[PDB]
């Protein structure tokens, strides 16, 4: 099972964790491995809210924000409310070998700075 790479930059409360079916609100910054930004919540002017664990977003996000749907994984730290983290998402947990040209090319690894602002 391919897992995303998660780096905890600032710990949250360590008690509030999203489960599949929960709604979360996050600040995020999405960049390519070359440093070029392709999307961010700042660009929207509002934090992004979505239901996690249901394929509403890229798998790497679902996996990261639900701790692999509750079953965890090796080197897969949990993201609690208030956690600032860096998510490195391999192509297949993102937009894959096709990608979504010209927004994101084929076989792209995505690097996300995210902060979990709220759960439900």
């Amino acid at each position: 099972e391919e897992l995303p790479q998660i780096e905890i930059v600032q710990e949250g409360d360590n008690t509030t964790f999203a489960k599949p079916g929960d709604t979360v609100t996050i600040h995020y910054d999405g960049k390519l491995t070359n440093g070029k930004e392709f999307d961010s919540s700042r660009k929207r002017g509002k934090p992004f809210t979505c239901t996690v664990g249901v394929g509403q977003v890229i798998k790497g996000w679902d996996i990261s924000l639900t701790n692999n749907y509750g079953k965890g994984g090796a080197n897969l730290p949990k993201i609690s409310k208030g956690t600032k983290a860096i998510l490195t998402i391999p192509p297949n947990l993102a937009y894959g070998p096709r990608g979504i040209p010209p927004i994101i090319g084929p076989n792209e690894t995505l690097v996300f700075e995210v902060e979990l602002l709220g759960v439900n």
